[PDB]
């Protein structure tokens, strides 16, 4: 899995589950590009987002849709989403996670990054 | 102050200083305008931003340049900026604290929204 | 002011108010000695802990009582107390702020260390 | 897995890898009784600490000593340890995930809760 990302939720102590995110890669024109999207399973993860061979050198972007989430469950929360903009590739592929902790007013994010 | 940034910094145990960050506002056509920008000081913070009266209803992004702050320490980081979208003010004037924690692979990032 | 505790609240977006900590101090025996103990202000701040005299080095534990805030909002939650274990002043006089950042099942805590 | 832990470090993008870590269950005269212990794999994480049979009600506290991890990679780190207390079981038996992102002068830690 080139690219993972993984969601949890810090009110209720659970994954993050119907999560929706999109991926998009800049453009030599610095315009965000689509790239990939889907929304996070019942264990808060998003595996198949793209293929070792697709996902090359370029500046990524994860916009996660954390405001939907929280509305759903009667909260109004402060982001309108959670992005992490990130260099990927540039020195040949790697495998990336994503993990993202959500609360309504607050996020923290980490990425584990590992040679193949 | 209706808004306010402070950084901090998770490996040093200190102030983020000398962070520069700049800030946009989602215009009627859905582009990002270039809103106000700025460094943090010795503590950590940047005040001054904006006023009362600029700081009207919209959606607005902080891009805080962690990238360049990292790569200052010789340390070559995992994300190209911290951002947090929000919309303010929209329910009446608000003051904000936006604060945001630095590591190399990871960041935190909170908002206090205080009612004047 | 050599020790300052600061709280905050990722889901209401406030500084976390009239939240109790205990401090202790590791005594010759290795027993928890109780050293102070304070509530935040309207701020999230616990001003007033210590003396520059009285904090000598030491290994310090900062409890800081977030079951009985969450109760008190009718959340129950995962941790009975967020606590900050340090040695302080190894090498001299320190300022110490502890921040600290509070959901039901999660917490951040990180340091921000100055020498006067 | 009725209790498992997983630890990330924020500073290089990878797991936490043999991180020492010793679990208490604080006894009827409020000492800290041992309970388990372990080190992380090279995934960061550590399995196996307890069964559910074994896992009754309890204040449970996982001690988990960052400082030698930081050391052996040359960083003076501020906290002594990372600690996470909780009650566990108090409504019968659940699986905890307790997770714990590091860097040299701040953590932040979850739990992800589930019912078997
Ligand atoms: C708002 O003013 C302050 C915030 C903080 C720390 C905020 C913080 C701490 C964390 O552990 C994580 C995070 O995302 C934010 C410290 C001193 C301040 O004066
Ligand atoms: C539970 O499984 C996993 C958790 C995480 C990340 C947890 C985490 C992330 C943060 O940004 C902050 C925090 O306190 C905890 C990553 C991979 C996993 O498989
Ligand atoms: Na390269
Ligand atoms: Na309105
Ligand atoms: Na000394
Ligand atoms: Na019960």
């Amino acid at each position: 899995c080139p690219l993972m990302v993984k969601v949890l939720d810090a009110v209720r102590g659970s994954p993050a589950i119907n999560v929706a995110m999109h991926v998009f890669r800049k453009a030599a024109d610095d315009t965000w590009e689509p790239f990939a999207s889907g929304k996070t399973s019942e264990s808060g993860e998003l595996h198949g987002l793209t293929t070792e061979e697709e996902f090359v050198e370029g500046i990524y972007k994860v916009e996660i849709d954390t405001k939907s989430y929280w509305k759903a469950l009667g909260i109004s929360p402060f982001h309108e989403h959670a992005e992490v903009v990130f260099t990927a590739n540039d020195s040949g592929p790697r495998r990336y996670t994503i993990a993202a902790l959500l609360s309504p007013y607050s996020y923290s994010t980490t990425a584990v990054v590992t040679n193949p």
